[PDB]
C-alpha cells in the first residue's frame, strides 16, 4: 500500500482552482393560502410567499394562483408574480378580513391590501409607507388582529402604536432613555434578550389581544402583552465595534455561565379608542405581585401568547436548570395599573378578586433537560372550568411525542387576602385527561420551521416527524379523538420541510436527498367520500424545480456502524475521485459534534458543504459522523454528554473512523485531519488534545475554550451551574489544558472571526495566551471584519484558500511527509 | 559556492538551546556629589545615586566615599554602602541642598530621609521615613519643594496636592478631576503631563516649584507652583483590551491620532499662603489674565517649562503644530490673577495688573524640517533688571545642534491691554543683543536621554556631551562660553561614554563601554594648572563598576562604512557566521530600526540588549545593521531626508548597504536574506518585502505601523505634516493602503504583535490583514496577549525568539527551507 500525496499547487493556482470550481437564493418561504371565493374563475387559492428570484436579488412577497383542477398528463410549473414595487423582506404580518399586508423593508414600515373584500391585484403594488415621528429604526411591526388599523412596533427598546389610516401615533412604554448611556439604564420593553433569541429562538417580546373588548361607549379596548427586562445586574463586555477605523468597542449585556441573567416580568398596555379611532386613554399595568411570588423558580419566558379568544393569556415557563416547564394561563384581571401613590395602590389590590389567580395548566420534568419547541395549540373553550390543547414533550418516553390534555381551572387554595406567599403547587391544575396521540422510538418535530396543523373539522393534526428514518424528515397526519394510525403524506427517498395550509386542503413541501438538488412542490389533500379522517394526497404543481443533478459534485455515501456504546451511529463518506487501486489516501474529517444539530441525513450537502466535494477531487478521505449529543435520535442518545462537554465525542468519531480504516483499505490513518467551526471547533482542538495519535492536524474554527465565557441559556442546560460541577468545566474548557497540546509545529491552526458576538475572540485570545505560557506552537488566521458567520465574499475566499493550502503543505503533499 | 544549509532543530530543541544559551542589572546613575567641608577627614565628597545591587534586587539609593587622595600605583574601587535600609524599587529621587533632605517614591509609599546637611553624614543605613496621607489612591510625582524643605507635592488622581513631613498637614490644591465620575464627561487633569508629551516630548510632569518663598508682612511666607491644566474633552477615545482577559473588556483612553485635536492646554498657578508656624492659611488659585490662545499665539505644545534661579520669572519653551517654530518664553507670576467666576470682581482684578507686565518671548527660531526638543537650557544670573542671559542649544542655524549664548533684551511691550485689543504676532517678541555660539562643526551637541550640560559659572566653561572625535562615539567635552574657541576632549577614545559632571565641576563620572568590552563606571577627577584655569586636564580616581569582561559565549560584531550613492557616509554592522567554512554561502537576517530619534550602528557593547544577534550568528546566519537616512546622531539634513516621505528611501540604503557587503564577501547568500524589526523597524520589514520582493525572501514585522493616520499627532505630524496637505505622501507611507503589492507566495510574511499594546495599536495589524483578506493574499500571524510594545512577562519573550528562530529555519536558513519553493 503506497501512500497518495495531493498534487502540490501554489498559492495562486488554489485560488484559480476555487474561483473555477465555484461558479444560493432564498427558496419559496413563509407559504400562506388565501381562497379566491370565484365561482366562475379558474382558480382555488393564490398562495403568497417570501423568495429570492436570483442570486443578486433581495428576499421579496410573491404570489402564484393554484387551479382549480390540472393536465395531469402533463406537470405545472407556476410563475411567481411579483406582489411589490418598491422605490429586503425577512417576514410579514397578515390580517385576514381586510386583506391588509404589513412588512419591513430597510427602514420603513409599509402596508398594501391584497385578497380582502378589495380583490385580487393582477400586477404589483406600489406599498404604502407608514409615517413616523420617530428618529431611529423601527423593529418588529405586527398587525393589530382585532384592528387592522393599528400596527405596533419597537423604537430604541419601548413600544409605540401607529393608526395607518388616522396617522395617530402613540408611544405606550417609557423604560429606556436613548440619550443617556447603557450603563446606568439597561431597561428594555417589548424585546427578546440577547439569550431568548440566540439560546432560545424567541424573537419578540409582545403580543398583541386577538380580540377587542367593547367599550359602552360605543369604542373598544385593545391588549398588549409583553416582558419588561432590566439588564442592571447582567455583565457587560466589550466587543471591537466593524468601523476598525474608529478603534472602539461597543458594549452589550451577555450573561455568562454562573451569573446574573436578566431581571423579567409580564406588563400590559391597556389601549382605550374612542368610537372614530382616536385613542382616549393608554394605561399601563402591571401584575398584582411579583413575577418572583407568582411564578416560583421561573428564571426564563421560553414562550408567550393569546389564547384564540383573547381569554387569557398563556406562557411557556423554564427554571434555572431548565429541567422544569410549566405552562401558565396568565388572566388579563391579573394586571393592576402602575400606581406609586401607596394609598391608592392598596386599592387596586383588594378590588381585584382571589379568585384571579395563575393557572398551571401543564407542568414536567426531566433528568436531562428542557427542549422548547413551537408547538402548542389551544382549542376552542366549551366548558367554562377546562381548557383543552395539544402539547409536544419528551419528558414521558424520551422521545418527542403530541399529547392531548385537558386541564380543570380551579378555584385556587391561596387567597391573596390573607396576606400570605403562595406554596409552590398552589397554581397547579388538575389533570382530568393526558391522551397521547402519538409514540414510538422517534420524535415529532417542533423546530426551525418544524410545526403542527390542526384540523378541527376532521379532527386531525398534521405534524413533522423520523418515524420511517432518522436522516429523512416526513409529514404525517394522525387523528387526536381516537389517535391510532400515522399516515406519512411524503414519499420515501427524500427528506421534507412542509407548511400546510390553513385550510387543510393543500401542502408545500422543500425536498431533496443526497443526489438531487432542492425541490419545492405543492400536493393537494384530499378525503375518500367513505372516511374523512383517512386522508390521501396527489402532486399538483411545481414552485420551485431543481436544475438537476450538478456535473461537477460527487454527493457521499451514508454508511452507518454498531458503536461499543450501544447506539447505531450514522455517518457521511466522500470517496477520492479516479480512486486509485492499492493505495491510501490522507483524511480530513469535518466535524461538529454538538447538540441541536445533525450533519448526516439524507438532504442535499452540495450547496453549504460543497467543498467537501472539492477535497475529494483533490484526493482527500472526507469523513463526517454524527456522534452522541447530536439531534433528531431521542433525549437519552442527546443526553450522553451532560456535564461532560468534549469527553465522549471524540471517542465516536475515533469508533467511525476505525471501522472505515478496517472496512476500507484506501484510508490512511497516519495522515489524518480534523476541522469544525463552533463546537466543531472545540471538539478539533479536543481531538489534538486527547487523540494526537489519531489526529496529526486540527483546524479549529470559532472555538469555545472555556466554557465560563459562554452564555447561562446554553451552558447550563447541558453542563449546569459551574460550582455543581467544578471538574466538568475544567475538563471541557481546552484553555485550561494548554500543556496538552503537542509540542510539534504545524499541527495546530486556529480560526476566527474577529468581531464574534457569540463565541468571543477572547476564546481564542485567552487560549492562545495559555499556549504562550506552555511554550506550545500554533497557527493563527483572524477575519477582521466577520461575526460568527461570513458577511464578506472575500473572507470566505480566503478561508477556503488558506485551509486547503494549510492541508496540501502539513498533511497531504509529498512535501508534508518530508516536513516531520 | 555551495548554500549553507543550517541544522534543522526541533521545537523542543530550539527551546532547550534558547534555554541553555540564556544564561541585565541597572549600572550605576543620577549621581549627586555633596562635599565633607572637613579638614581632618580623609573624604573630599560622598556620591549619592541609584543602583542595582545584584540580578534579583530592586533599584536603591547608595553611597561611596571620595577620598582627597590616591595611591596611584594601585587602582581604588569604591564599596557601595547601602544608604536605605529594607522596608516593612525607586526610579527617581529628590534633594534639598540646605537641610540635606532626599525624598522619593518606594512602590506606593512616598518616603524621606535626611543626610549630607547640617544634621551630618551617616556612617549606617537610614531608615526610609513614609510621607503619611489620608489620600485613597496612589500618589504620583512626588517633588521636594526647593524653597521649605518641609513641603512636598505629589499627583493624586490628577489633582495637585501638597503635605507638610513635619506636621503632617495634607491639602488638595486643584479641583480639577471627580475620581468617581467617567471619563467620557470628566477628561480634565492638573499637573499632569498627557500622553503625547510623555511619549513624543519625554516630559514626565506638569507642575514645576517655585525656588524662592516670597516673605509676607506677617512673619509667614507665600509658596507658588505653576502647572499645566489639560482638558481632554474633544481628544479622540480609543479602547485598548484590558490585562484581564477574564472580564472581555476595554480600558478607555484620550488618544490624539494625526491630524485631529490634541488636548486644550494652559498655564495655572497655586498661591499658597503659610504662617510663622509653617501652617496653611489660605491657597488662591491662578490663571492667566488672557486666554492660553491670545497670549501665546499659534502654539499647540507645552514642550519643557520650569523658573529662574531667583524665581522672579517662569519660563517656557513652547511649539506650534507644524513642530516648525519654537519659542523660550518668560512668563511672570503677576500674569495670573484668582479664578473669579463673579463677572464685577473678575474685571476689577485685570484692571489691578499693569499693561507694562506682559509675556516675554525671550527667543525664536524657525525650521523648514523640524524642531527636535531637547533639556538643554541653562539661565544664568540676572545681573542687569532689562536682561536676561542664557545658554541654548539648536539645529537651526548650522544643521547640526551647538550652544549659545545668548542675551535678549526685556522690553516692556508695545501692546496695552487697556485698549481691548488682541496682540500682533511679534508684540511680544524681544530684541536679541548678542548671540555667541559656544561650539560649531560637522557634529553635534547631545541634550537628550540623560545627556545635559553642567555650567561652570566661577571659571566661565561649559561641560557638554557631543559627537565631534565620531558619530559612533559620545564623548565628554569642554569649553568656555565667554571666548569659545578650543574644544577640549576630556574622555578617552575607543569607547563611547555617558557621563555626569559634579555640581561643584572638579570631578565627573562616565559610563563607558565599546563593541568588544561591557559596560563600565568610573570617577575622574578635574583639575587646571594654576596660570590657566580655562585649561582642563583630567586624572583616573576611582572604579565605581567594575565590568564582568568580554564573556566568551558572545562573539561581537565589526562595524563597517559605505559611501553611499546618496553622498553620505552609511554605517553598519556585521555578524560573520561561526566557524565559516570556506567556499561556501550562508543565508543573511537584516535586522532593522531604520526610523527617526533611534542610531543602533555605534561603538558601545550589544551583547545584553542584541545577544540574539550573535545568537543567529552561531547558528549559521549572517547578520547585517544599517543605519539609513532619518537615523540619529548624524545632523538635521541627514535626519531630514524622509520629510514627508516615509517608508520611500529607507530600503534603498538598506539595499545598497547589503550589496556592498555582498560584493566584498562572497559568503553572503543573496537568494537567502531575511528582514526583521520592531514598531518603525516592523513597519520598513512590511515595506521591504512590500517593494524589494526580488532581494527580501522572509519579512518578521514587530508590533508594525501600518498605516500612519492610526498613529498619533506629535510623532506623524512632525515628519510627515498634516495628513490634508501631504496625501500621497501618507499614502505611499502606508502599507495597508497597498496590500495588493505583498507576495502570493506564502512562507514569506509573518506578523507579530503585543494585543494590549498601547502605543502601536493592535488595530494596525488588524487593518492590515483586513486589506490583505480582501487582497487574496497570504500571512502568517502571532499574538502576544499580555504585551504591551514590550516584554514584560519572561514566557512571551521566550515564545518569540523560539518562534522566530524556528520560523527563519523552516523559511529561510534550512535544507527543508530550499526544497520548500
Ligand atoms: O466565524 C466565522 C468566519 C467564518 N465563520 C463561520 C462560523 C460558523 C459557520 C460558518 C459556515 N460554515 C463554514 C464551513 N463550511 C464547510 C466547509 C468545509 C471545508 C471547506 Br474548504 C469550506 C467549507 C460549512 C459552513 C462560518
Ligand atoms: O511589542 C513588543 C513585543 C516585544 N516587543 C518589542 C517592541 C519594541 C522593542 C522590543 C525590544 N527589542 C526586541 C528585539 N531585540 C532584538 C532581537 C533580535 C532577534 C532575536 Br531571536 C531576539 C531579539 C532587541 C530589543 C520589543
Ligand atoms: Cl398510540
Ligand atoms: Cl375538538
Ligand atoms: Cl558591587
Ligand atoms: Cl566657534
Ligand atoms: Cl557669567
Ligand atoms: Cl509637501
Ligand atoms: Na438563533
Ligand atoms: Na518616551
Amino acid at each position: 500500500l503506497e501512500p497518495f500525496y495531493v498534487e502540490r499547487y501554489s498559492w495562486s493556482q488554489l485560488k484559480k482552482l476555487l474561483a473555477d470550481t465555484r461558479k444560493m437564493a432564498k427558496a419559496p418561504h413563509d407559504f400562506m393560502f388565501v381562497k379566491r371565493n370565484d365561482p366562475d374563475g379558474p382558480h382555488s387559492d393564490r398562495i403568497y410567499y417570501l423568495a429570492m428570484s436570483g442570486e443578486n436579488r433581495e428576499n421579496t412577497l410573491f404570489y402564484s394562483e393554484i387551479p382549480k383542477t390540472i393536465n395531469r398528463a402533463a406537470v405545472l410549473m407556476l410563475s411567481w408574480k411579483p406582489l411589490l414595487d418598491l422605490f429586503g423582506i425577512a417576514s410579514y404580518d397578515y390580517h385576514q378580513g381586510s386583506g391588509t399586508f404589513l412588512f419591513q423593508a430597510g427602514s420603513g414600515i409599509y402596508h398594501v391590501k391584497d385578497g380582502g373584500p378589495q380583490g385580487f391585484t393582477q400586477q404589483p403594488l406600489r406599498p404604502n409607507l407608514v409615517e413616523t415621528s420617530c428618529p431611529n429604526i423601527r423593529m418588529d411591526p405586527k398587525l393589530c388582529p382585532a384592528d387592522p388599523d393599528w400596527i405596533a412596533f419597537i423604537h430604541s427598546n419601548d413600544i409605540w402604536i401607529s393608526n395607518i389610516v388616522t396617522r395617530e401615533e402613540r408611544r405606550l412604554t417609557y423604560v429606556h432613555n436613548e440619550l443617556a448611556n447603557m450603563e446606568e439604564d439597561a431597561r428594555s420593553a417589548g424585546v427578546a434578550t440577547f439569550v431568548l433569541q440566540e439560546e432560545f429562538d424567541r424573537y419578540s417580546g409582545y403580543w398583541w389581544c386577538p380580540k377587542a373588548e367593547t367599550t359602552p361607549s360605543g369604542g373598544k379596548i385593545l391588549r398588549i402583552l409583553y416582558e419588561e427586562n432590566d439588564e442592571s445586574e447582567v455583565e457587560i463586555i466589550h466587543v471591537t465595534s466593524p468601523m476598525l477605523e474608529t478603534r472602539r468597542a461597543d458594549s452589550f449585556r451577555y450573561p455568562k455561565t454562573g451569573t446574573a441573567n436578566p431581571k423579567v416580568t409580564f406588563k400590559m398596555s391597556e389601549i382605550m379608542i374612542d368610537a372614530e379611532g382616536r385613542i382616549i386613554d393608554v394605561i399601563d399595568k402591571e401584575l398584582i405581585q411579583p413575577f418572583e411570588i407568582l411564578f416560583e423558580g421561573v428564571e426564563y419566558i421560553a414562550r408567550a401568547g393569546w389564547t384564540p379568544e383573547g381569554k387569557y393569556a398563556w406562557s411557556i415557563l423554564l427554571d434555572r436548570s431548565q429541567t422544569r416547564l410549566q405552562i401558565v394561563l396568565i388572566s388579563p384581571e391579573l394586571f393592576i395599573p402602575v400606581e406609586d401613590d401607596v394609598m391608592e395602590r392598596q386599592r387596586l389590590i383588594e378590588s381585584v378578586p382571589d379568585s384571579v389567580t395563575p393557572l398551571i395548566i401543564y407542568e414536567e420534568t426531566t433528568d436531562i433537560w428542557i427542549n422548547i419547541h413551537d408547538i402548542f395549540h389551544v382549542f376552542p373553550q366549551s366548558h367554562e372550568e377546562e381548557i383543552e390543547f395539544i402539547f409536544a414533550s419528551e419528558c414521558k418516553t424520551g422521545f418527542r411525542h403530541l399529547y392531548k390534555i385537558t386541564s380543570i381551572l380551579k378555584e385556587s387554595k391561596y387567597k391573596r387576602s390573607s396576606g400570605g406567599l403562595p406554596a409552590p403547587s398552589d397554581f397547579k391544575c388538575p389533570i382530568k385527561e393526558e391522551i397521547a396521540i402519538t409514540s414510538g422510538e422517534w420524535e415529532v418535530l417542533g423546530r426551525h420551521g418544524s410545526n403542527i396543523q390542526v384540523d378541527e373539522v376532521r379532527r386531525l393534526v398534521y405534524f413533522e416527524g423520523t418515524k420511517d428514518s432518522p436522516l429523512e424528515h416526513h409529514l404525517y397526519v394522525v387523528s387526536y379523538v381516537n389517535p391510532g394510525e400515522v399516515t406519512r403524506l411524503t414519499d420515501r427517498g427524500y427528506s421534507h420541510s412542509c407548511c400546510i395550509s390553513q385550510h387543510c386542503d393543500f401542502f408545500i413541501s422543500k425536498y431533496s436527498n443526497q443526489k438531487n438538488p432542492h425541490c419545492v412542490s405543492l400536493y393537494k389533500l384530499s378525503s375518500p367520500e367513505d372516511d374523512p379522517t383517512c386522508k390521501t394526497k396527489e402532486f399538483w404543481a411545481t414552485i420551485l424545480d431543481s436544475a438537476g443533478p450538478l456535473p461537477d459534485y460527487t454527493p457521499p455515501e451514508i454508511f452507518s456502524f454498531e458503536s461499543t456504546t450501544g447506539f447505531t451511529l450514522y455517518g457521511m463518506l466522500y470517496k477520492p475521485h479516479d480512486l486509485q487501486p492499492g493505495k491510501k489516501y490522507p483524511t480530513v474529517l469535518f466535524i461538529y459534534g454538538g447538540p441541536q444539530v445533525q450533519l448526516v441525513n439524507n438532504r442535499f450537502k452540495g450547496v453549504k458543504y460543497f467543498r467537501l466535494n472539492t477535497l475529494a477531487s483533490l484526493g482527500y478521505v472526507v469523513v463526517v459522523i454524527d456522534n452522541r449529543g447530536s439531534c433528531h435520535r431521542g433525549l437519552k442518545f442527546e443526553g450522553a454528554f451532560k456535564y461532560k462537554m468534549g469527553q465522549i465525542e471524540i471517542d465516536d468519531q475515533v469508533e467511525g473512523l476505525q471501522y472505515l480504516a478496517s472496512r476500507y483499505d484506501f484510508i490512511d490513518l497516519d495522515r489524518v485531519g480534523i476541522h469544525g467551526w463552533s463546537y466543531g471547533g472545540y471538539l478539533s482542538l479536543m481531538a489534538l488534545m486527547q487523540r494526537s495519535d489519531i489526529f496529526r492536524v486540527a483546524i479549529a474554527g470559532a472555538p469555545v475554550t472555556l466554557w465560563i465565557f459562554y452564555d447561562t441559556g446554553y451552558t447550563e442546560r447541558y453542563m449546569g451551574h459551574p460550582d455543581q460541577n467544578e471538574q466538568g468545566y475544567y475538563l471541557g474548557s481546552v484553555a485550561m489544558q494548554a500543556e496538552k497540546f503537542p509540542s510539534e509545529p504545524n499541527r495546530l491552526l486556529l480560526l476566527h472571526g474577529f468581531l464574534d458576538e457569540n463565541v468571543h475572540f477572547a476564546h481564542t485570545s485567552i487560549l492562545l495566551s495559555f499556549l504562550v505560557r506552555a511554550g506550545k506552537p500554533y497557527d493563527l488566521q483572524i477575519y477582521p471584519q466577520e461575526r460568527h458567520s461570513i458577511r464578506v465574499p472575500e473572507s470566505g475566499e480566503h478561508y477556503e484558500l488558506h485551509l486547503l493550502h494549510y492541508l496540501q503543505e502539513n498533511l497531504g503533499s509529498r512535501i508534508a511527509a518530508l516536513k516531520v
